[PDB]
Formats: C-alpha cells, structure tokens, sequence
C-alpha cells in the first residue's frame, strides 16, 4: 500500500487529573495514608479512577486497600468484575501514565509510585 | 469516603500442597523427572494442579511436558481450554507462590524454580 | 500416571517468512521506513502478518504506524478487534519468534528489533 499507513493508537497525553486530591486537602490524605500504613504494614492504600475520556463504566468505590503481595493482574480481574465490562472489552492500568508489567505486585507499584499523601494513584482506561 | 476502605484480595497462604507429591515417594519422582529431562532435553516436565480452594474446573491430566521456548501465557491458554472456563472467569498460575511474566518461558521457569525430583510444579486458581 | 506425560505446545519452528518483504524490495520498504521515520518520530511503522498456519481471521491492512509509547498490550486490542476474534480465541504476537512482554512499548520493540529498512516485523497467531 504506496505511501500507505494505518494510523491507529493515540499518544498518551498525561492529563489525568484524580478527582480525589481535588476533593481532598493533601494533608488530610497524607495524614490518612500514613496512618493505614502504620496501622496495616502489609496492605498499601490505592485510589482507583476512571479516566475521563473511557467509555466503560464507573465505579463505585475508589478508595482500596489491598495485600502489598497481590499482583495487578489479580487486582484487574478484582476491577474488572466490579464494572461488568462487556467480555471483549478491554481494560487498562495506568501509574503516572504508564501500564505496569501485569505481575508486578500492589506492593512494588507502590513502594515506586506512590505519592506524597501515602497513596498509590491507578487511573484505568479502554484505550 | 472518611477512614473508609474497601478491602479487596486476600494475601496468598503460601499453603499450597500438591497432591502428586502425597502419591508419588520422592525418589520415584526424581527417578522419573530425571530420566524425562534427558530423553527429551527441549521440553521440561510440569505437574499442574488446581489450588484447594479455587472454584473452578479440575483437569484430568496434571502431568504434563512441554516445550522449553513455550510462554506461560501460551500454557495459559492450553490450560485453560482443558478446564472450559467461563468467557470471564480469571486463571493464575503460581510457581512457588508468585505469580510468573506472561511472557516468560516454560524453560526459563523451570530452570529457576524446578525442584529436587527435576520437575517444575505449577498451581493455579481463581484469584 | 506411571511414564505418562501429556505432549502439549508445540516449539517454534522459527519459519515465519513475511510475504511483505517478498512484494517489496528492500530498498523500496528502506526509503520508505526512513522517510516515516524522519516524518513521525514519535511513531513507529509495524508491519503485522498472520502466521500461515494460524486458524484465526486476517487482516485487511497490514502496515501501521502507532504512538513509540502504545504498549504491545494495546495493540493487542487494537489488532484483536480488527479480525473479531471470538471470546475465547487466543492472539500471541511474535518478533523474530520470540513474545514480547505486554506492557513494553512500541517504541522500545521497535528500537530493540527493527529490520534494516526501518520497519518492525510482527507475527501473529492462535497458538
């Protein structure tokens, strides 16, 4: 096909803002997230969001508290079958912009990633 | 949601005992891995058995030898047309424990994790 | 199951000849990947195939050109729609045989594996 392309996929723009810190004063999370790490050595505290632009559905709670040692993979299945995606759609993760290795544990992403309030921030997409 | 978290997965017991090695004495297994492992040097012997507590499918061979360059995610795939998985039921696999890349090789996780009797020995489940 | 093993998977036989590079000559696909290249450079060319033996649908185009940071799991999904793959069916991609992890990007495939005229080469198959 001469001179021929397929454009397809969009370059991320990294624009995810979490509706959570603009409800929240960082130092009313950071003072949570301390204290449910204190309290809960081996669980780390995420904020999961929908970004703006997916098309699947929302959830109902964005505030999880999960084992440092369960992998994201598990954790998408957990996400997943909480907004009933359609069985050939798809579903991703993203820290700060970019999708993590699927057996990467909750713990690693977090201990990398997360933010000052003691937060691991997961924006989830279709695309 | 004020001191409110959602609790969700369950961090792994690490209990997992495998029947085959209940029914099998030890030195009969290593007789047998040993002997399969030079015989056919590209393949690598694999005992796949169902976590206790999964509900899902049990397969009707766990014994199965499998070619060193095959992916664990290809594996996954064979596996799991063996048990009839719902379209949205998870499968994971666990090699002592952990939770392997997709992408990595069959020969590549036995080499790492194989066991005394040369055999590599992989549980899977539902969560 | 006393010396019974069940075979299963198949090892690559490594023969993936792309009829791309069979229609085009090689100074024809150079000009070509280095000109999109010079364009694009945050976008990189792929060249996709289905493996011969495969069982699952084609593709009506073969020549892409996708964001440096789209991940191998994106274009999965990108791809997966394009042939309506039924729910249960498998898609492996390979470069030069070998699966790539799905959460590297394009761009670092491509860097890592991209031909002499500029274009990366991607295999798929149902197994």
């Amino acid at each position: 096909s001469a001179n021929e392309f397929t454009l397809i996929g969009e370059a991320s723009d990294g624009s995810m803002k979490f509706v959570y810190k603009e409800e929240h004063p960082f130092e009313k999370r950071r003072s949570e997230g301390e204290k449910i790490r204190k309290k809960y050595p081996d669980r780390v505290p995420v904020i999961v969001e929908k970004a703006p632009k997916a098309r699947i559905g929302d959830l109902d709670k964005k505030k999880y508290l999960v084992p440092s040692d369960l992998t994201v993979g598990q954790f998408y299945f957990l996400i997943r079958k909480r907004i009933h995606l359609r069985a050939e759609d798809a579903l991703f993760f993203f820290v700060n912009n970019v999708i993590p290795p699927t057996s990467a544990t909750m713990g690693q992403l977090y201990q990398e990633h997360h933010e000052e309030d003691f937060f691991l921030y997961i924006a989830y997409s279709d695309e």
